[PDB]
């Protein structure tokens, strides 16, 4: 159980300052800085700037949360200066290697003493500033690597990136394995759940942590909406924040009644000098499709074209003669002559930073960007546009979330260069007046960790003799956030039991028995209803006008006439299909709010406070809770309003003719059922209702009140039962059940003994941190790497770094695919070992995890083939091919120093030679910044 508290020190008309204090720690107010500022800044700093500099002056860990355009790095350059003034080395981490290059560039330009440490490049590993990616920090911590002996300040930037289930999990280990003598600085975007992370840090390592939150913006933003088809922009929210509902209503009405465009948008936008401009498309094919669509427009001046050509000539010198003739550069240069460009994940790694720097200088006035451009890149623009609203995440096709929208919209507006920021949005189909307005008022996202288990983690902690995984589990943020609900759970249980005790006055238990029989009667009623509507005897009884009733357990729609029905089966059946379903098109009375959007759930019938409107709605066959024996006449051809109003009137007089209740059917005779067993159930229902009315309580009045009281107390009891069921798992073998399952497998393989101590069989596994090492150790130990040539073995390892689906499967030769089965057969046997240890592994994706699409491309490249000649045998973008080998080349780096573990060198030097003849023409070249 954690023991912390919050003081929330006052702030004068600025930001909001809170401090986390661990349990018994009295709050000492911050003393003013003594001495001289370690770095002067030419401008005036904000209130939260003052507070942050004051806090860092006291050598205290801090959390700051604000938009990216605030310039948080201005604080950080101060802190990195201070340890430089005090002669202490500073460690800086970045999530992706991409930003590390230019960040090292700035920190080299003004401080002149920094050190770069990437997986591929190591520059000056003797400096007071080491800039290095976090996973390298994890590897460094797992090794002895006694560099932390002298460091005390750590900077974490863009921390909100911890929203992935796959690769976010590492930073918990990185943070936990750090010592308790260091100080921290945390940079974050606007976060609702800011406090809980701070409390987790305060409890984790015995230190206070300041927290700063604000939403001040130097440049306010303006939002407009453009329906698909029309002219003009509707300002919905402005530099003041009012919603201006009228404009939104006008836009949705225009799209509803209306139910080259991009060229018209760009043409209008360029007119009033609103460059630069950025667009966001989630399909990289459409980025180039609109790039070619834009080839009829020019922005550059003659001097600008001269400058772009000269800088291009400077850039392409190192490219070497053969590489200068690639088709892609010949495509882009005419596009660049007009002032437009693209940026996606299939472009060359050399063209990217060229485009970025040319955008920085200020010549290109129209850039097309994919999702991974707003993240990173400290270069903002003047206006922002979105071409879509739905996108495929990788598992389904879903709408955009609030956080993505805010993150991408935050790039509009430059301090001083432009007065206001402009962001535009379009909608084309199924806007659904309900969803979409949240995108303009919702916050970005609450941050929540996932922290799945992995083999390398438990192996590495087993390598440490004084640390064990079970100690690690309770320290994870998962357990911390699960511990912030227990007080709420116990408070809920306490309030519920007290409420149950408050209202207790039944008389007597005969009411309880009358309830129980009234539930058996109900269960019998549903069990016979499950027989009356089976689609064998009820299909001839579905004429138009049958006055059916529908209740899908949530609400009563009422009485409605049947219009049509069909045996339409499930098209594209999810998880197969073995029973046919039926859909009945029946005319119900829906609400106005349900019709006005009519795309979200086709639900929420009209309420007795509204007159409502009737429309035909498709329903499932298993929802008809009543079949009547009356057939109202139906108009001829219909589809207006007045005749449906007459149908409403008709259903209204017919109810004025059977005040006792409409005669629905008789299950014994009307259908004609002759099936054994239904006689037993009708006998039982007749019996139960016989004694039901035979009861005296029934005659007694006020029965309904007591019925409601019993229903309420039963629901309270159900709630208490569920709350106790949840509370019976507050901290009860959470992800420690898999721990036994995970630890069980290791001893079977031989990685560990039953005594659960690392052996050299497991020690080679701890020295791998990129791919699934368990099978790799089997490959090395079973002896499959030997008798494999270097040229044919490097392509084998490429299956561990490729995880993207492709349309076509090329044919592979026996010498190249013989090991492929050899790889696959060893996968199956290991999967069985996992499957027999109660682990939830399915052995269809497991073999599909390694995708055998590009081994030959790896093989052909390491045969003397030219890059130009090699990108024509597969339907994969060249850029996507290029960065794939980064992990593979990184993998080969650690494999060479992996075979030097069991005293094997014949295999070791083979991989070393393979690495040397990879870096040949274009794929491995220093960044324009390096």
């Amino acid at each position: 159980m954690p023991r912390v508290k919050v003081q929330s020190v006052e702030t004068v008309e600025g930001c909001t300052h809170e401090v986390a204090l661990p349990a018994e720690e009295d709050y000492l107010p911050l003393k003013p800085r003594v001495g001289k500022a370690a770095k002067e800044y030419p401008f005036i700093l904000d209130a939260f700037q003052r507070e942050a500099i004051q806090c860092v002056d006291n050598n205290q860990s801090v959390l700051v949360s604000a938009h990216t355009s605030a310039g948080k790095t201005v604080c950080a350059e101060y802190a990195i200066a201070l340890a430089l003034r005090e002669k202490q080395r500073v460690i800086f981490t970045s999530p992706i290697k991409a930003l590390s290059n230019q960040k090292y560039r700035e920190m080299y330009e003004e401080f002149q003493d920094v050190g770069l440490m990437t997986g591929d490049v190591t520059i000056n590993p003797t400096a007071s500033c080491l800039v290095m990616t976090t996973e390298i920090l994890r590897s460094m911590l797992y090794r002895g690597s006694e560099v932390m002996r002298e460091v005390a300040w750590v900077i974490f930037d863009e921390i909100h990136y911890m929203r992935d289930s796959e690769r976010g999990v590492v930073w918990e280990e990185t943070i936990i394995l750090l010592p308790d003598n260091v100080h921290y600085v945390f940079l974050s975007a606007t976060i609702p759940n800011a406090r809980q992370f701070a409390e987790w840090i305060c409890h984790l390592h015995k230190q206070p942590c300041h927290v700063i939150y604000t939403d001040y913006r130097p440049t306010p933003l303006q939002h407009y909406i453009f329906p698909a088809g029309g002219d003009g922009l509707h300002l919905v929210v402005d530099e003041n924040g009012d919603f201006r509902e009228d404009n939104f209503n006008t836009a949705m009405q225009v799209l509803r009644d209306a139910g080259s465009n991009v060229f018209k948008i760009v043409k209008m936008i360029m007119e009033r000098n609103f460059q630069p401009v950025i667009i966001f498309s989630f399909s990289k094919k459409d980025c180039e499709a609109y790039a070619l669509q834009m080839t009829k427009l020019d922005f550059n001046t003659d001097e600008e074209k001269k400058m772009v050509e000269e800088v291009f000539s400077n850039a392409i010198d190192c490219l070497s003669d053969e590489d200068k003739k690639l088709p892609q550069v010949e495509h882009v240069l005419p596009l660049l002559k007009r002032g437009i460009g693209i940026h996606h994940g299939g472009l060359l790694p050399i063209l990217k930073e060229t485009i970025e720097i040319l955008f920085s200088e200020g010549l290109i006035k129209a850039l097309f960007a994919t999702e991974t451009f707003a993240m990173g890149i400290n270069m903002p623009a003047r206006t922002v546009l979105f071409t879509n609203a739905r996108k495929f995440d990788g598992k389904d096709f879903r709408w955009i979330s609030s956080g993505e929208y805010i993150q991408m919209s935050g790039r509009a507006g430059r301090r001083g260069m432009d007065d206001r920021g402009i962001v535009i949005l379009m909608v084309d189909e199924k806007m659904s007046p309900t969803i979409g307005k949240q995108l303009l008022k919702g916050s970005a996202d609450p941050l929540n960790s996932a922290f799945h288990l992995t083999y390398n983690m438990v192996l590495n902690l087993l390598r440490v003799e004084e640390i064990n995984p079970e100690y690690m589990l309770e320290k994870s943020f998962y357990q911390f956030q699960h511990y912030r609900a227990i007080p709420g759970v116990v408070e809920k249980v306490k309030n519920s039991e007290e409420q149950y005790n408050k209202i207790v006055i039944p008389n007597e238990e005969s009411v309880v028995i009358y309830y129980k029989i009234r539930q058996q009667l109900a269960k019998l009623g549903k069990e016979i209803e499950e027989y009356i509507h089976k689609p064998k005897y009820c299909l001839p009884f579905l004429q138009p006008g049958r006055l059916v009733k529908v209740k899908n357990e949530g609400d009563d729609f009422g009485w409605g006439v049947v219009v049509n029905f069909s045996k339409k089966s499930n098209v594209k059946p999810n998880s197969g299909e073995l029973d046919p379903l039926y859909v009945v098109e029946v005319l119900l009375r829906c609400s106005k709010e349900s019709l006005k959007n009519s795309a979200t759930e086709a639900a929420k019938p009209a309420k007795p406070d509204e007159k409502g409107e009737m429309q035909v709605v498709p329903v499932l066959v298993h929802l008809l809770s009543a079949i009547s024996s009356v057939r109202l006449y139906i108009p001829k051809d219909l589809r207006p309003v007045d005749n449906r109003q007459s149908v409403l009137k008709s259903i209204q007089e017919v109810q004025k003719r059977f005040p006792d209740g409409i005669p629905l059917l008789d299950p014994i005779d009307d259908m004609g059922i002759q099936d054994q067993g239904l006689k037993k159930v009708i006998q039982k229902v007749e019996a139960f209702e016989h004694r039901m009315y035979s009861h005296p309580l029934h005659n007694d009045p006020n029965l309904e009140t007591v019925y409601t009281l019993c229903e309420k107390k039963a629901q309270i009891a159900i709630d208490i039962k569920s709350a106790k069921r949840e509370l019976k798992k507050a901290r009860t073998v959470l992800q420690m059940d898999e721990l036994k399952c995970r630890k069980r497998v290791l001893r079977r393989l031989g990685f560990a003994t039953s005594s659960d101590v690392i052996e050299m069989k497991g020690r080679v596994a701890c020295e791998i941190s990129s791919a699934d090492e368990l099978l790799l150790t089997e490959m090395m130990f079973n002896g499959l790497f030997n008798d494999l040539s270097a040229e044919q073995a490097t392509a084998l390892l490429s299956c561990f770094v490729f995880q993207e689906n492709s349309s076509e499967m090329p044919k592979l030769t026996e010498q190249l695919a013989g090991p492929l089965r050899q790889m696959q057969e060893c996968a199956k046997r290991i999967a069985k070992v996992s499957a027999e240890a109660k682990l939830e592994i399915d052995e269809e994706t497991y073999l599909s995890s390694f995708k055998p699409h590009l081994m030959d491309v790896v093989y052909t490249w390491a045969t003397g083939a030219t890059f130009a000649h090699i990108c024509k045998m597969t339907d994969v973008f060249e850029g996507s091919i290029i960065r794939c080998m980064r992990r593979l080349e990184e993998l080969l780096r650690q494999m060479c120093q992996a075979a030097k573990a069991i005293g094997n060198t014949e295999l070791e030097n083979k991989f070393a030679e393979g690495i040397t003849k990879i870096k040949r023409d274009i794929v491995f070249a220093a960044s324009l910044y390096l």
